[PDB]
């Protein structure tokens, strides 16, 4: 059973390599200096933004962002398949789990992404300080700031993308999401994924069980990063009426 | 080491009973029936509620809505007297820094609240007055127009909760796993705070082990469930902020 949840772990791991093109291992390799992979470039005001590139640009940061959110949203489906029982349930609750756990996601996979300094973009081929995305026109310079106090918090646990497989499967896998219909065999899926990630935090580190407590208490500042945003969301969508999201990311956000 | 989780699961339990008189054991018994005599004062209306009042031994009494909710301020703060003396016998919790056992229980009460509260409740209702009354769920959902989804997000969580048919045993080591909490705002020395939630953690999961064998997810999905506590305490805040001096002062929290 132990081996169960040792092949569960494993084939998670593998989905998550397959479905997600930069990973934590990679981000921290870009970050940190390593010469498996090279070196960023910096964006830190607006002259070194222009010089970035090979209508304002809060608003084309904004758009950006939304691009890679659809993307993410593509691959986080694709790795939400792949985790056994998934595609088995009734499809309305395929639809419902996808929808509130792609968000929750991409702030945990974006965590990877950051220090307290700044974020990698463009595939981690340039980084954006954190100063000056706050710097940013009211209220695109507060989007961003809620992110980094999560990333900061988050990546203090230390957790490598083997780990990172197991926690976004469990996300996903909530039977208290609004308006499911068959709650148990979510349940069921979590139950395992669950103790998949238990075990798999107890080979890995340290202190196993209060990381498992710890991790498992991020889905609450995910839940609440996600309402603050979308607050924020709404925000925009009364004050730059030239500007929408993406048919995909309004969906997600209807309701 | 397992005989030393033993002890410390075995203390939490003596304590546990001292600290707090309703145990779950006999709030289910009371809600099963199971209880041969003093069958509780069933409020389910208007009327039954005044006649509850005369009935019944109140310390907290001019609307029916605030006068329930007002109830429910005056219990708390008992709770909280209760969470306080228990939380001082986890070993280890007296010789934190001062700052930090006050910082402890600020943010851990209404959690412990919460679970404790689930132990009074079934779908239908909730146990009052140490279980000499009982407030049926509909009752509750019908009252005036922010008052009647006061209680249902607690009900739909001690239903959830209640599933995972945890005992007095379990409770005890799991309420004080909650107060170590080493992520409080504030807190100035975290290191012993997650050295003692390290060891309630262990002798939480020897615990369940022993006593629900054939439920070896349970550790897992009670730690889950540690985590949906604090999404409905600020879920409870935030329906607080929408809703005499010195009565304010008592109540300041
Ligand atoms: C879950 O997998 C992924 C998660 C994230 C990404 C991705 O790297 N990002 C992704 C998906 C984003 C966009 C984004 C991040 C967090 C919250 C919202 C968000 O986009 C908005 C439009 C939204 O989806 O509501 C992002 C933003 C970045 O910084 C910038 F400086 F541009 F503002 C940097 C990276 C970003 C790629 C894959
Ligand atoms: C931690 O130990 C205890 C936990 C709970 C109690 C307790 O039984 N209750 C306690 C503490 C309460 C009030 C209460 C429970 C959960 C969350 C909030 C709450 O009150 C509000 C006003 C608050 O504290 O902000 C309570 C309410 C009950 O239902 C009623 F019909 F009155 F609305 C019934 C029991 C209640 C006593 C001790």
């Amino acid at each position: 059973e132990s081996a169960d949840l040792r092949a569960l772990a494993k084939h998670l791991y593998d989905s998550y390599i397959k479905s997600f093109p930069l990973t934590k291992a990679k981000a921290r390799a870009i970050l940190t200096g390593k010469t498996t992979d090279k070196s960023p470039f910096v964006i830190y005001d607006m002259n070194s933004l222009m010089m970035g590139e090979d209508k304002e640009v809060a608003i084309r940061i904004f758009q950006g962002c939304q691009f890679r959110s659809v993307e993410a949203v593509q691959e986080i489906t694709e790795y939400a398949k792949s985790i056994p029982g998934f595609v088995n349930l009734d499809l309305n609750d395929q639809v419902t789990l996808l929808k509130y756990g792609v968000h929750e996601i991409i702030y945990t996979m974006l965590a990877s992404l950051m220090n307290k300094d700044g974020v990698l973009i463009s595939e981690g081929q340039g980084f954006m300080t954190r100063e000056f995305l706050k710097s940013l026109r009211k209220p695109f310079g507060d989007f961003m700031e809620p992110k980094f106090e999560f990333a900061v918090k988050f990546n203090a646990l230390e957790l490598d993308d083997s780990d990172l497989a197991i926690f976004i499967a469990v996300i996903i896998l909530s039977g208290d999401r609004p308006g499911l219909l068959n709650v148990k065999p979510i349940e069921d899926i979590q139950d395992n994924l669950l103790q998949a990630l238990e075990l798999q935090l107890k080979l890995n580190h340290p202190e196993s069980s209060q990381l498992f407590a710890k991790l498992l208490q991020k889905m609450t500042d995910l839940r609440q990063i996600v309402t603050e945003h979308v607050q924020l969301l709404q925000v925009i969508k009364k004050t730059e009426t030239d500007m929408s999201l993406h048919p995909l990311l309004q969906e997600i956000y209807k309701d």
